[PDB]
């Protein structure tokens, strides 16, 4: 896949921030630039449950806790590293991965970017079952339902409303599991 | 002295990250990270750079049965792995069940006790 | 003003790389981010791995014009903030 907005500017930029926390973003993202890749996590990685002798014994106050930390596990890690990257199709990735939307507008000879936020809504085409023990089935597969989650029969689909990473591992790879040919 | 005759099972799933690679080729090295912890990734260009966009994989199992039906499997599942876990979720669907859990807990669990149970019945 | 978070500092500079004025509808540092200087420190690190859904509708001051038109910034801000102004007289004023 490629992110590209034919209506911004193509000069290169590049740019830097942050460093990762936990020992398993530093490992992974490390082992990947040995070749030609720039890892880019969707989640807080460090929020897993890992087991370490630093992690226990010390060497900071060492930011893995065995015990998990599911709280803090949706988090998105700002560290980036750019060069000679076009804004053209730079800017566009860092849109998704914060899921921000964004506009263009002129006050003058100055162009501004008025960035929001992303409307988190999407629709479910259903072809072989009804939307409405396709809810059921998703109620107890998700359930706890969470409130960061609403699913929408209408009949001829659903409208799930979920951040990026749960409409993907949510709905979008559940549905696509039991849309399937019925037998009799 | 982590270690606790007593055990330590609110502790147990974790998952130890001790590893070590001498001349591995990251093209099979890299795909058994992203089995280990579980792990989904996609390739994305920025130019002259490619880019990988780590995710989480979806924790789901479809179980074709073979001799039993799935209402009945069920609940011999509800009880062999009862305490149910909100860990674990099992779906019917009358032609197999759907398991959800992590890695793990889908082969120790379902997968090797829904494999034990489907069996010629006797009459 | 200047930017408080991470997040906002670091886009808003890569677009002034290019020729961009990056404004903000909301609080963009009050999501949920992760960093080593976030929890480690380096200020307090405004910045909450567990988010700060309180104050996520904020509205962040930090605005720069160079040889802009009144006539067309000013109706920017009124929308930005969302405000309404109306005319009046006092004379020569």
């Amino acid at each position: 896949t490629v992110y590209r907005d034919p209506s911004l500017t193509s000069a290169p930029i590049t740019a830097n921030v942050g460093k990762y926390v936990g020992p398993l973003s530093t490992f992974l993202a490390s082992i990947a630039k040995s070749a030609g890749y720039e890892v880019v996590f969707n989640f807080n990685i460090d929020a897993l449950a890992l087991i370490n002798g630093e992690i226990v014994f010390g060497n900071t106050t060492s930011y893995a806790t065995p015990l998990g930390r599911p709280q803090e596990l949706p988090a998105k890690p700002v560290v980036h590293n750019f060069s000679n990257a076009p804004f053209n199709e730079a800017w566009p990735l860092l849109m998704d991965v914060y899921e921000l939307d964004y506009q263009l507008v002129k006050v003058g000879s100055a162009n501004v970017i008025r960035i929001g936020q992303r409307p988190k809504q999407l629709a479910l085409p259903l072809k072989f079952i009804s939307a409405e023990s396709a809810l059921t089935a998703i109620e107890k597969f998700f359930g706890e339902r969470p409130t960061g989650k609403f699913g929408l029969p209408n009949s001829i689909k659903v409208i799930p409303d979920s951040s990026n990473k749960r409409l993907i591992i949510g709905s979008n790879s559940e549905d696509g599991i039991r849309i399937r040919s019925f037998v009799e």
